[PDB]
């Protein structure tokens, strides 16, 4: 091509600082590959890094990713320190990424408990569910201290079944933290019940 793909050049390109002069292709681009890996972003398996670009007597580089929402990830990594490097990443304002988030269907009935928690600053996961219940059955057990505005279990679609943990919002922010605080240990079965903000950073900050 000639002047052409300038939008997913630069889209699917990040601008990486804080390199060593004369650091290399392959250096940087299995570095953020591993990481990828390491936190789980990698989407699509192998290398997500396609290919680095390194400008001659320049302190800087531009990686570029086969897909754009690997590429914002790997964003996350500025200012960061992966085995005692650096990483910064600036954003390039030229393009707009798409947040990965899946629209939720009307599958809530309004005037009843909700299937959407909101990321609220009173998030909370609930985990260590029975597979033989559903987010209506362990609603019985987080109702015990108060009733929620929202609880939406994650069932996994290739089991039909509920994978053992659940989102869910109380009504009012008192119980928030009474409910998790006898609730977070509850022995049921073979397991105990983990109950907790997730407003703390759920496995990830």
């Amino acid at each position: 091509a000639m002047v052409g793909s300038q939008m997913t050049r630069q889209a699917r390109r990040l601008y990486v600082g804080n390199i060593p002069f004369g650091i290399t292709e392959e250096a940087m681009m299995d570095f953020f590959n591993a990481q990828m890996r390491l936190g789980g972003l990698t989407q699509a398996p192998g290398n997500p890094v396609l290919a680095v670009q390194i400008n001659q007597d320049k302190n800087f580089a531009f990686l570029e990713f086969r897909s754009v929402d690997e590429t914002t990830q790997a964003m996350a990594f500025d200012g960061i320190i992966f085995q005692g490097q650096s990483l910064k990443i600036r954003r390039p304002h030229d393009y707009q990424p798409l947040p990965g988030m899946s629209e939720n269907p009307s599958v809530y009935v309004p005037g009843v408990v909700s299937t959407v928690v909101p990321d609220s600053a009173h998030k909370l996961f609930i985990g260590g569910l029975p597979n033989y219940l559903n987010d209506d059955q362990v609603k019985e057990l987080l109702t015990s201290f108060g009733p929620l505005k929202a609880f939406n279990l994650v069932k996994d679609s290739a089991t039909g079944l509920s994978k053992g943990y659940a989102f869910c919002e109380y009504v009012d922010i008192n119980v928030t933290d009474q409910a998790i605080a006898g609730l977070n240990g509850m022995q049921l079965g073979d397991k105990k019940l983990l109950v907790q903000r997730a407003s703390v950073g759920a496995k990830n900050a």
